[PDB]
């Protein structure tokens, strides 16, 4: 991956309650229609940056909260794909390589 396009992967600050548009984009898409999940985060990549700041390859996890903005495919008004956007708490697991989040583990609980 890389710095630039990661500035998305992580950084999609986008306060409004469309996510399609805010998505619009080849780099959210899988192989059916759309995404079941387009699990964004609203903070500073740099705040992020700092959690994941150890080595060049390690597994670390954002436990105090770093409010995450997750916008999840439901149901009813598809447009094709309806999303339900809810803010809270962001528990995440984040992966560092060249010691910026390079890659996102998963949810919170990571081994």
């Amino acid at each position: 991956q890389n710095w630039a396009t990661f500035q998305q992967k992580h950084i999609i600050n986008t306060p409004i309650i469309n996510c399609n548009t805010i998505m619009d984009n080849n780099i959210y898409i899988v192989g059916g229609q759309c995404k079941r999940v387009n699990t964004f985060i609203i903070s500073s990549a740099t705040t992020v940056k700092a959690i994941c700041t150890g080595v060049i390859n390690m597994n670390v996890l954002s436990t105090t909260r770093f409010q995450l903005n997750t916008c999840t495919r439901t149901s009813i008004t598809p447009r094709p794909c309806p999303y339900s956007s809810r803010t809270e708490t962001n528990y995440i697991c984040v992966k560092c390589e060249n010691q910026y989040p390079v890659h996102f583990a998963g949810i919170g609980r990571c081994p």
